[PDB]
């Protein structure tokens, strides 16, 4: 695994994110297996320019940004900061529900056409590792 995943998510759904971050780089734990960017921890801010640097070397250390889709991801203001960075380094963005949640689909995914799919760790482990082709 040459590149690195970045995790994007609502600061409340940390707990259940670092779970998932701690099993994809358990290399004993095969049930998910990646590579993972030490996680940003946030804070209260609607300072545009804020987000966007304390994001920024983060994200560039990734070949890929994962949106983990909980309760109230819908309302974060990091998070459509984080898919846009992404989109606009060329890189792309996928999006799964934490597992039992049910929550509205953020603006920044629906905007971009980004599906949120259904949770499995399968599911996790394909939008982890899998490639594009060129000009998609």
């Amino acid at each position: 695994m040459s590149k690195v995943v970045f995790f994007s998510f609502k600061e409340e759904d940390r707990g259940v994110v670092l779970t998932i971050k701690g099993r994809a780089v358990n290399p004993s734990y095969t049930g998910l297996n990646f590579r993972v960017k030490d996680l940003l921890k946030r804070w209260k801010t609607e300072d545009a320019a804020v987000i966007k640097q304390a994001i920024s070397k983060s994200i560039a250390g990734t070949s890929r940004t994962i949106v983990f889709v909980g309760e109230k991801t819908h309302t974060s203001y990091w998070v459509p900061h984080e898919v846009q960075t992404t989109l606009n380094a060329g890189k792309p963005v996928y999006a799964i529900r934490l597992k039992d949640t049910n929550g509205k689909i953020p603006q920044c995914l629906s905007e971009n056409g980004i599906h949120v799919y259904s949770w499995s760790e399968e599911r996790l482990q394909d939008l982890a590792t899998r490639l594009e082709h060129h000009h998609h």
